[PDB]
């Protein structure tokens, strides 16, 4: 009943059946605790990922205006301007993305390879910048020249993180919910927290479907100080738009990014090898990677609320697997 | 269903209408997304190993043996599910091009392996791949394992099952909503091409399957997948009668090699549909697929299914050239 006013608003379907929940048996045994897995790493789009969820919404949007290109923006090896073109290239919309090196790196499979590859498969239209310092403003600059040469664009923000492509994972914790029923009771979900509309989405959903369990955002690029207000926005917005309030607070950890967004680590690295040899699963150095030793970690450490249940999040990213090998 | 089965796949994975590639083209063409399997960025294989690693099991195997090129997608998935299942995995491989490219020697599913655990091992070429294979076997056992051996691309009789059992999704997926003229399969190790053949005669014996071979020659390559076929319909107390057919002019010069229609494929493919093909095999067999049109090489001009087997992390062992 709560999340109803959801189907007001339209949506395409590039996903079809819900992604496979899945117990991890012999992570579970390492750990000393019961792991789960959300595998949003196997939506059927181009190597999949969070956001052809988020996708159906915006794109569904976007045709609503007639518009024929869609414009978005991230680092080279962002897996949203790679999930965002694939879609564009199925629709035979135009697609144009600003791309920056958020790391300085001259590594050509950094450069090249992964991500980057597949955007020329999909016939993108590529627009470097030296850095997004204001993606927002950068982007409406990429729309107006773009809409003189006669195009109708369509100005998707970083990582899809409005409050209608939230819409993606308010639906995606009903998916979550529904297969958690008489099969578990959860504890806790952990997924990794960065343009911020996947922890947003999952918090409202959660909220009114799974009011006790914990939800923990793992911060990919942010301190809390700098993320939570992001979170907020997007949760309160996404609330408002389904006529329903949120209450819960926000709960961020951004022990595990250093030394930045982008830059894999230790710890990222170790948790990546853990689960591909323990469960044949592949994380990635940016994302995925290091919210999993942000769950390892909060084990360890004991800084989930109490010993039950943990729902890990494949938001996905394994092509930068390919992109950050052998190095930077 | 005589046959123990592990579950690594669930639910029938997609058949899709491919409407803007069937714009272009001119012909209607739908796609089997057996890419789309959940497993270590999926693929062909994972049908066969439901059965070849229960079979393991059966045994009380620690251990999965295999080979294949440095790049093989068998061989990856082997060592995901092998993970996976806590099973150790040996890896018998080799160069089949000569390259020095790093990127094919340590990038896509040769990179994979590594975090998979997988034990290497090197070999100058897969000259007899049975043979070499339980060599193999017979030291790993030595040093006090249980070891199972899997066949070149799992392509025993019992591994096409998950090939009939593909079938079967195929027929349920098409009926009622098209009526199919053609299937276009890519065709190497042969368990794929000859576990539909098997299973697509008896669900729906009025569609033409074509295999567009990826190593090998009709001369060469006709006799595996007729071999094959036998043993799968035997094992399954059916007859196969129907005939095999193979077009060998799509994968010049040799296995593991991209040629300018291939990537052209894997071109047409991601611009018009956002789909991911392979420089070794689906971009080839799709190649296949669209000299078929021009050449009028079908049987009939109606709607034809592409089975997508898989392949796409190839793109970046493959990338900038090998
Ligand atoms: C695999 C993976 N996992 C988690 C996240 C974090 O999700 P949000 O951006 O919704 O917070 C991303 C985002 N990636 C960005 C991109 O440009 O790709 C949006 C930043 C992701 O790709
Ligand atoms: C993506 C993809 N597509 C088609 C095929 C051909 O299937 P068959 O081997 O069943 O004929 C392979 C094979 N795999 C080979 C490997 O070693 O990976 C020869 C097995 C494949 O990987």
């Amino acid at each position: 009943m709560p999340l109803h006013h959801l189907t007001r608003f339209p949506r395409l379907e590039f996903i079809g059946a819900p992604t496979p929940l899945e117990y991890l048996p012999r992570l579970s045994d390492y750990l000393g605790r019961e792991i789960y897995i959300k595998r949003d790493d196997v939506t059927p789009i181009a190597m999949g990922g969070n956001k052809l969820r988020k996708l159906e919404f915006l794109v569904a949007d976007a045709l609503r205006e007639g518009a024929d290109t869609l414009i978005t923006a991230g680092a080279i090896q962002s897996n949203h301007v790679r999930q965002t073109a694939a879609v564009a290239a199925k629709l035979g919309l135009h697609c144009v993305a600003l791309l920056e090196n958020p790391i300085g790196t001259t590594a050509e499979n950094y450069l090249t390879n992964g991500n980057r590859l597949l955007l020329d498969l999909f016939n993108t239209q590529i627009e470097m910048c030296d850095a997004l310092t204001d993606p927002d403003a950068q982007l409406q600059t990429l729309a107006t020249r773009i809409e003189a040469q006669g195009f109708r664009p369509y100005v998707i923000p970083v990582g899809g993180s409005s409050a209608l492509g939230a819409m993606g994972y308010v639906e995606s914790a009903l998916e979550i919910a529904q297969q958690c029923e008489e099969v578990v009771g959860l504890s806790s979900v952990v997924v990794a927290s960065g343009s911020a509309g996947t922890h947003a989405g999952l918090a409202v959903g959660l909220e009114h479907l799974m009011p006790d369990v914990e939800l923990i955002g793992v911060t990919v690029s942010r301190s809390v100080a700098e993320q939570k207000p992001k979170v907020i926005a997007l949760q309160q917005a996404i609330a408002g738009q389904l006529a329903l309030t949120a209450t819960a607070d926000i709960h961020l950890w951004d022990d595990y990014f250093a030394p930045g967004y982008g830059v894999p680590n230790d710890a990222g690295m170790e948790a990546v090898k853990l689960l591909a040899s323990l469960e044949g699963v592949l994380l990635d150095p940016v994302y995925t990677g290091k919210a999993m030793a942000g769950l390892i970690d909060g084990i360890s450490q004991k800084r989930f609320n109490d010993d039950g249940p943990i729902l890990f999040i494949h938001t996905g990213g394994a092509p930068a697997l390919f992109a950050y090998h052998p190095h930077v």
